[PDB]
């Protein structure tokens, strides 16, 4: 009954007018706008919370869903990796997921950097890139493991552990089990990673908005909602946070599309049926 296809019709009919609520109009003053003709949005209707953005030339947004915090972002164009790489570094990212696969990092039409397979300089940025381990997650999906060395004359360097699932097709739901699997790759590699800084007296453990996991797929929306919405579960703190709540809140704070799919949606609703979690607010 909690789970059913009455619960499931209501829970779409919520999450759909808030979609269409949150839809950007023209300059709307509820998102980030380009600032000079520079392209902002790899997307022109997946766009960026303003009062969330993380910086002012990336579509990007700190999420805070129940107690878990991270940071969305779509896969950063080519001339905004300084910007992407110094937002890294300075968030003392303990794990960056990248959900895009292979082929569309390939595909130059789509122009996607291979920013984190392979060392680069951009600006006064130089990246060191090292491949690390592989992690099976099921039904063939791998997780390809990376860190990046973020260096720049005069800051401190910064290594970032890399997450990278190279065969989860986009606009597609892996299953909750690979989901599961992926979310606690993600979340061991960031408290290995935030650990250290803890043993180190890094004040960044102090600060919210730093030490947060990264997760972008290409625009930021779909396999990365689904992520983030399969890590928020995981947080023992967030007993009791709904379906409804975690992805209102990841719309209210990215954008209307986050969880794009009903693929993705069916994806977390199981999580929340194996967690006894509910779909909906009373």
């Amino acid at each position: 009954s909690p789970y059913g296809p009455e619960a499931r019709a209501e829970l779409s009919s919520r999450l759909t007018t808030l979609r269409n609520t949150l839809a950007p109009a023209t300059n709307d003053p509820r998102y980030l706008q380009a600032c000079g003709g520079e392209k902002l949005n790899r997307f022109r209707d997946i766009q960026c919370r303003r009062q969330t953005a993380v910086r002012a030339d990336l579509n990007a947004n700190y999420i805070q869903v129940g107690n878990t915090r991270t940071i969305a972002c779509q896969y950063p164009l080519q001339s905004q990796l300084e910007s992407h790489f110094r937002m890294l570094a300075e968030n003392r990212t303990p794990v960056l997921a990248v959900l895009a696969s292979s082929s569309e990092i390939a595909n130059q039409r789509f122009g996607m950097p291979d920013y984190f397979r392979q060392s680069g300089t951009y600006g006064s940025i130089t990246v060191e890139s090292k491949m690390t381990q592989q992690v099976g997650l099921g039904d063939g999906i791998m997780a390809d493991m990376y860190t990046l060395t973020i260096r720049e004359a005069g800051q401190k360097t910064i290594s970032v552990p890399v997450v990278h699932v190279g065969n989860w097709p986009d606009q597609t739901a892996v299953s909750s089990e690979v989901t599961k699997a992926l979310a606690s790759l993600v979340d061991q590699t960031a408290e290995t990673k935030r650990n250290m800084y803890e043993s180190k007296g890094s004040s960044a453990v102090a600060d919210d908005s730093k030490l947060r996991p990264v997760i972008h797929c290409r625009a930021g929306v779909g396999r990365t909602a689904q992520l983030i919405g399969a890590m928020c579960m995981n947080d023992s703190r967030n007993s009791q946070l709904s379906v409804e709540d975690m992805v209102s809140q990841m719309r209210v704070q990215r954008n209307g599309i986050m969880v794009q799919k009903d693929e993705q949606l069916d994806v977390l609703i199981k999580l929340a049926e194996g967690q006894g979690r509910p779909l909906l607010n009373s």
